């Protein structure tokens, strides 16, 4: 491990959006990692919807979700967010990232179940306290960037302990964006319960010769600034010319 090179000329593309954040990169061949902000890399928060990577794996691994085909019907109450009152397969729920979808899931595996897998993911600091269903988003799972990156590390390379298939369904339904420059497979996430709100996006580019992870968060006040998560990760992902 070479360490992380400090980075701070990216802070000019949070000033520019009247936004504090963290973005961290890795590059997977040369096996070096980049942020604009050393402290807040390390600083772990609430994994909010970025948790359903982790519960995906966990759910599938369980039988919880058979395939990525299953449909889990909507229970007929209607939330604040639109597209969460509809039926989703697990596809649809990480793209709408679909929190009743996963409450279910998080109650079927369960509190042991659901504990012994994180400690075996060496996930953030392994700690479910809270609600089995909502732990990830008010109770004492905490991650950092960094920890973000070795998780999606090993599921990039399906060295995580669960089923490759699992693994590989994980990482289909993690698909955000593909052209013939690159692929990015990711998930958000939008801490709102506990404060400071914050909002995540991590995930990987993939490119012919190599492979760039990402983790990024930003503070969140409002909902209004949800989109900064790319538009920054790309501002980033571009001067460093990752993608175009
Ligand atoms: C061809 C078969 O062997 C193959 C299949 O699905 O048909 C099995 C082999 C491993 S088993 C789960 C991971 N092993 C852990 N010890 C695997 C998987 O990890 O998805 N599937
Ligand atoms: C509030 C939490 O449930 C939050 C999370 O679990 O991370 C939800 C809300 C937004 S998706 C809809 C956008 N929300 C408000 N505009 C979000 C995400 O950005 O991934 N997941
Ligand atoms: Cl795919």
């Amino acid at each position: 491990f070479q360490g992380w090179q400090e980075n701070k000329s990216w802070n000019a593309h949070f000033t520019e959006h009247k936004s504090q954040g963290v973005v961290v990169l890795w590059n997977e061949n040369k096996q070096q990692g980049f942020t604009n902000n050393l402290k807040r890399a390390n600083q772990a928060f609430l994994p909010a919807s970025t948790f359903k990577i982790p519960n995906s794996l966990i759910a599938l691994d369980l039988g919880v979700v058979k395939d990525e085909h299953q449909v889990f019907k909507w229970d007929g109450q209607t939330r604040d967010i639109a597209t969460w009152n509809r039926d989703h397969n697990l596809i649809t729920a990480m793209k709408y990232s679909v929190v009743p979808v996963y409450q279910e899931f998080a109650r079927q595996i369960g509190e042991a179940r659901m504990s012994k897998m994180l400690h075996a993911f060496d996930y953030g600091n392994e700690d479910i306290s809270g609600n089995v269903d909502s732990f990830w988003l008010d109770g004492g799972i905490r991650i950092s960037a960094t920890e973000q990156i070795s998780f999606l590390r090993k599921l990039y390379h399906n060295k995580l302990h669960v089923s490759e298939r699992s693994q590989r369904i994980v990482k289909q339904a993690m698909l955000t964006e593909a052209n013939g420059d690159y692929i990015i497979r990711a998930k958000t996430g939008y801490s709102t319960r506990i404060e400071p709100k914050i909002g995540w996006w991590v995930g990987w580019v993939e490119l012919d010769d190599n492979v760039w992870f990402f983790a990024m968060n930003m503070d969140m006040p409002t909902s209004d600034g949800l989109g900064l998560r790319q538009a920054i990760t790309k501002e980033v992902l571009k001067q460093e010319k990752i993608i175009p």
